[PDB]
């Protein structure tokens, strides 16, 4: 049970006490109780509650989560954050500071990666992201992030200068691809492949999912999405696509660098006609009325759709890690991490026949 | 119909372009339809539409309104604007960026101060105030607001320094008051009224307050409160003896110094009960359950509470309008309103007996 530092104890304090009503606004600081969930220098998370001697007034929580930012995107994280509480698609706001703010405490733990193959998981994975799907946003709909991103992060990536020999080394082997050339014939296929677009979370992974408290033997509504920093209008293909990339990454490997890679474990057709049965009724409400045939149909695009989609995933993230390599503050091997993204590319690519 | 700048005409065009789904997104420029509604060189409106030859594909809306900022509380303005929109209590929110933002056209006009004592519009006003009363939103609800921008305030008017002779004479009169002692005074009576902490409006005037279209024959839900940028956690006593003093106060007068006042135009007592009666039931449930008896007690020591804080409304506004004197750039008399409102201050203190 980990105590934070004395300055961030009173200052926790502070705002529960101001943000939060009832038994809250009264309370002592000596009988305020907290304890750090995730440190660091960024995005750090605590629990704070009320002592089990304070009654609750109302219907004040008595428990929360302090997210601090640490070290005009900040606007919209904000809006979307409190419009997804509002819609109860994401945990309540209870405070928002320049710091910080105060959300809902779920009581929870995130998903393996494993346990993204089970069958009912899949199918409420794929429920909750059409229901995502569906919110009309006050955002841009011009679907510009994902060339945009990936744009972004090579220029970067061809600037880079390592001063390490293995990342030196490593760099020029990727590089030897020609990624300006491939990154626009992957423009060229994806521009032929239709895919509507939609608010997308953009980083449908183990580590974003909750299984809820109690709910573990539940037949459905056992998940939660979280996590929405990086979600923006998109193409649906990414999202289910990037999605499925996931199954083949465990980030909880712990021996350098940090991560197990398996290409096998990239759901199989069966599996991913599974995940879209699910999410097409979800996304559609009266598909089931539609005859076995025109749901076949609709199904075989689909996944040549997201499997398409799913090249943009390792490129993106290939790009994004080798970027890390060189700003990054954490112990991982990003750089062995980019190779496993171009090389399931060039595998996905040789399937495809693309 | 004024037609915008070009400049301002093509970025409305893109925002509404790239932000609005259907019709929207494949329009022509030169099929927009744009025009002002309010100039300026901060929080400029302009009302944007598809042409009449354009089929609207899906829910899009077919007009808008764009609000320009121009010239962490944006953060703070956006997630209120975004909450209220969810629970239907405000204009939808359709888009959100740097400059601004675009938002539901609502077909209406303002009230002129006049329609504020309309029985039926009185009553509606007060139901408005008091359904805005009980939102739990996610702001610090510490009532530091009133006096810490009054205290704000007076600092800055003791520091102004005038280069106008009219100005110079009319400032060392208010200030002759002894504004410190007065405020203080003022500190120690409303520290002695009881007065619940809210999420207030902090500006129902007519200006604010829209009678919707095609309502106006409407027994009820005729309005919607509108304007929402000093919106805080407040003293409720604030909100409405704020809304009451506003009954004095006519903006549309065509001759310097662009307002009439007239303290007899206050609402009475019976103008007042008339009010307190639609709030409470709207704000407290089953208060019709009540007996006639305890009904009255509490409608007794609201109106002691509002007429207190009515006070704060007028020491509250007398400062602003000095500091606006030295800062703004808008044609108004505002030291002669400022005497305006110091004369109902006092005058209201001496008919208080305080
Ligand atoms: C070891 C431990 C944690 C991490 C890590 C920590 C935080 C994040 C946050 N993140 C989530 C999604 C991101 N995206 C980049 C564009 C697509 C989505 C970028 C960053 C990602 C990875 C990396 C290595
Ligand atoms: C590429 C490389 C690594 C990862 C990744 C690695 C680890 C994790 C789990 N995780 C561990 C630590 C995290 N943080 C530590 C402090 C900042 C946030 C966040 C997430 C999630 C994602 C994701 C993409
Ligand atoms: C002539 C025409 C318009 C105006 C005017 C224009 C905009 C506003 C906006 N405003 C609304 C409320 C304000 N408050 C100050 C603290 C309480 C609420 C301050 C400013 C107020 C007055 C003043 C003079
Ligand atoms: C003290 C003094 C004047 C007023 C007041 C005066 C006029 C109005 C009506 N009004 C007229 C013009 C307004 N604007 C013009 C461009 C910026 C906003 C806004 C509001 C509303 C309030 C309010 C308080």
């Amino acid at each position: 049970d980990e105590q934070p530092e004395p300055r961030t104890r009173r200052r926790a304090y502070l705002w529960c006490k101001e943000f939060l009503p009832g038994a809250w606004r009264g309370l002592r600081e000596d009988e305020f109780h907290i304890s750090v969930i995730r440190g660091g220098l960024s995005n750090m998370l605590f629990q704070c509650s009320l002592p089990d001697t304070t009654a609750t007034l109302g219907d004040e929580p008595r428990k929360v989560l302090l997210r601090l930012y640490g070290a005009e995107a900040m606007v919209l994280e904000s809006v979307m954050f409190a419009i997804l509480a509002e819609r109860s698609l994401g945990p309540k706001l209870y405070g928002i500071f320049p710091q910080g703010r105060l959300e809902q405490f779920i009581p929870s733990r995130r998903l393996d990666t494993e346990e993204l193959s089970l069958p009912d998981i899949s199918a409420e994975i794929a429920e909750k992201m059409a229901t995502f799907h569906g919110m009309k946003m006050p955002f841009n709909k011009e679907p510009k992030w994902l060339f945009g991103t990936m744009e972004k992060y090579l220029k970067e990536v061809l600037r880079i200068k390592f001063t390490e020999e293995s990342r030196i080394k490593k760099l020029h082997k990727l590089l030897s691809y020609n990624l300006p050339l491939e990154l626009e014939n992957l423009r060229s296929l994806l521009e032929s492949t239709p895919s509507p677009v939609v608010f997308c979370h953009n980083d449908c992974q183990e580590g974003n999912i909750l299984l809820l408290e109690g709910r573990e033997n539940s037949e459905k509504q056992k998940l939660m999405l979280i996590d929405f920093e990086y979600s923006s209008y998109n193409y649906r293909g990414f999202d289910i696509g990037n999605h499925f990339c996931e199954w083949m990454y465990d980030y909880s490997y712990e021996k350098y660098p940090f991560f197990r890679a398996n290409i096998r474990k990239y759901p199989t057709k069966k599996q991913q006609l599974h995940f879209i049965s699910s999410y097409l009724p979800a996304f559609q409400n009266d598909f089931e009325n539609l005859s076995t045939e025109e749901k076949s149909i609709i199904k075989e695009e689909m996944l040549l759709e997201v499997n398409r989609f799913a090249l943009a995933s390792h490129f993106l993230w290939g790009l994004w890690s080798i970027v890390q390599a060189k700003i990054s503050s954490i112990e991982f091997g990003y750089m062995d991490y980019a190779q496993a993204r171009f090389d399931a590319y060039f595998h996905q690519k040789r399937k495809l026949g693309v």
